[PDB]
């Protein structure tokens, strides 16, 4: 029962390391709470609220993995030479899908609003 | 590979199985629910994408483990990157079920 | 604006060399246009249009970061000469509870709509 105020800090403390070293947590993170906001305040049914909501804190999960993964390669480089940033481009690639599906998913729904 | 991974995700990690148990109760009870079509795979989804995140944050910890058990600041950096991703997975999924409950 | 289109080169060069390095990429990426024209052409509502299409989106996005972890534990299979199954499995883990939670989706929403 404990263990969760545990894994909360570790949490709380990802968000933070996320937000003071990674540039594009921050930017993403501005679209992404602009973008909370506004869907909690359109005239729309809770399957759209949800939709609009849900696909655009994806872009946030995915930032968030995406630079997990980075933290690791960088633990690698620290102690290796070569870095072929593969697994850096496929984070990187795993973030654009997230914010194309999210772009998507607002333009579809809002032509319903249109 | 996969059934290699979820039984040895379930057999070693607790919070997974907090979350395979919740799936099930999110499917029970989104099945039991008089809902329509998408509010039913909204309420399914949103838990799965929870266990998802759990999935790929265990994966993390392990290269984490396998680069060293020694401490440090990149090593509990992954860990706290990754743990955090499956914070916003259930603060989604915790906003998702409101919304569509509050409106029942 | 500079960042973004060096960001960009990263993720078209991520997604690059997974079409070409990996065939189940290839695959879920020949399912994304799929469910997008099936999506399109059938002629159902919008949070549906919406949630066929993001499941498979999930998949691809899932795919690109156990890729992404698949990458690391090969730089450190290099290394360290050891091979244990732990990330690359817990990864392949996920794919499929992605693509499970895909045919939830498609099932439970064509069923109706039919
Ligand atoms: N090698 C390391 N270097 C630095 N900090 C580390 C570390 N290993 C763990 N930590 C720190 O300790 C915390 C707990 O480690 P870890 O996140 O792997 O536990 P966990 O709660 O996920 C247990 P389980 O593997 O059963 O799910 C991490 O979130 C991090 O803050
Ligand atoms: C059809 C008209 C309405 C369309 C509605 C679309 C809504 C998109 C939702 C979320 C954005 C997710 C991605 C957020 C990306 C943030 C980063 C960014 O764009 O940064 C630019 C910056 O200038 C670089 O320095
Ligand atoms: C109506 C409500 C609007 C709310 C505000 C929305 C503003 C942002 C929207 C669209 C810009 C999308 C730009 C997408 C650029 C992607 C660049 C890329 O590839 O990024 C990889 C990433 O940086 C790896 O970490
Ligand atoms: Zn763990
Ligand atoms: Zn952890």
């Amino acid at each position: 029962f404990t263990r969760i105020i545990k894994a909360a800090g570790y949490s709380w403390k990802g968000l933070r390391a996320a937000w003071i070293n990674e540039a594009a947590f921050r930017q993403e993170g501005v679209a992404v709470l602009l973008a909370v906001v506004i869907a909690c305040w359109l005239d729309v049914d809770a399957c759209t609220r949800v939709l609009l909501i849900s696909s655009v804190m994806l872009v946030m999960i995915v930032e968030l993995l995406n630079s997990a993964i980075e933290a690791v390669v960088d633990r690698i480089g620290s102690e290796y030479h070569e870095l072929s940033g593969r697994a850096k481009d496929l984070g990187s690639a795993a973030v654009l899908i997230a914010i194309i599906d999210a772009v998507i998913t607002w333009c579809i729904l809002l032509w319903s609003h249109f």
